[PDB]
DNA sequence: GACTAAGTCAACC
DNA sequence: GGTTGACTTAGTC
């Protein structure tokens, strides 16, 4: 195929915020995507490094540790509250603004 | 075409 | 897995 019209950014974004939870480990950040957009069902250690560099790099994701152990292996990633709606109302490839924190 | 957000590669933790 | 950074790629005005 070709590459779905959406920024590592909103594709996690959207994925956290289906999630029944609002918030999803790594695995089940590449899962959501894979399940959808069949296009990055190749090339994986490319993307998944990139989306790892993305949660990191990015103040709109923040990581929530599990506690009870769960099923564990791997934190929970979620969205800052101060956000806001960014790659929302039609943009997808390039906020204006990158959410940086103070 | 600039300006700067986004994606790559890759070491380290 | 989660951070970092140096550097490239690319959307948008
Ligand atoms: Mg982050």
């Amino acid at each position: 195929h070709a590459k779905p019209p959406y920024s590592y950014i909103s594709l996690i974004t959207m994925a956290i915020q289906q999630a029944p939870g609002k918030m999803l480990t790594l695995s089940e950040i590449y899962q959501w995507i894979m399940d959808l957009f069949p296009y990055y069902r190749e090339n994986q250690q490319r993307w998944q490094n990139s989306i790892r560099h993305s949660l990191s790099f990015n103040d709109c994701f923040v990581k929530v540790a599990r506690s009870p152990d769960k099923p564990g292996k791997g934190s929970y990633w979620a969205l800052h509250p101060s956000s806001g709606n960014m790659f929302e109302n039609g943009c997808y490839l390039r906020r204006q603004k990158r959410f940086k924190l103070a």
